């Protein structure tokens, strides 16, 4: 972890879990979209100048709910992050939710490489 | 004379079955039992009714809808490869269309059927 990562900060926050790899898709601990949405409120809000580690967090955290199959959750998080980032006045929030959005789409894509043509 | 699938879910309401809350096919939720209905369906009519045809699109745009992917190839595929073996292989390309057109305009995809 690192000292300046916002979302390794809010994990240490949340009590422990004894320090282990959780096998559930989540971010910074939490699991419930509820706890994320705050999760990522804070941290688009507070923040003006995101951390590499936590957009790779971000997108860590995507791809693991693809992996997981829980697409309808992914809906809702690349929905909600794309309303946060696009409408801010920080020109780096919105390079960052292009590029969150581009990753997570190649990943969906060649998971999905046998079912799905990307037009 | 009435539609297949209405008969099914007619009959089902009268031995006190409603709609499952999962996407589903005249009742029929698991992959196992959807099988089994679209079986009976496509082998013993020859000349399926729009109403039908209609009922198994409105389906699959629920499978979209929920973003049940895996769900929705699974049927597609099985459909193919029953309707394909006449009326049967228009009514195929038809309910693909309708699905092809929802994925293109929702997610700027489209299925392989590979
Ligand atoms: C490049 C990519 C392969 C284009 C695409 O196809 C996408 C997709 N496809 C999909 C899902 C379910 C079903 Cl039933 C059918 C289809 Cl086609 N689902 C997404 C979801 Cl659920 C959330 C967020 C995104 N996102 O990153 O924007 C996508 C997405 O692109």
């Amino acid at each position: 972890s690192h000292m300046k990562s916002f979302f390794d900060k809010k994990r240490s926050e949340r009590i422990s879990n004894g320090g282990f790899r959780p096998a559930a898709p989540n971010l910074a601990g939490a699991v419930e979209f509820s706890d994320v949405k705050t999760l990522l409120k804070e941290w688009i809000t507070t923040i003006s100048d995101p951390m590499e580690e936590d957009i790779l967090q971000v997108v860590r955290y995507c791809t693991d709910l693809i992996e997981e199959k829980d697409l309808e959750k992914l809906d809702l998080v690349i929905k909600y992050m794309k309303r946060l980032m696009q409408q801010s006045v920080e020109s780096v929030w919105n390079m960052a939710f292009d590029f969150i959005l581009d990753n997570v789409q190649v990943v969906l894509q060649q998971t999905y490489g046998s079912t799905l043509k990307v037009t």
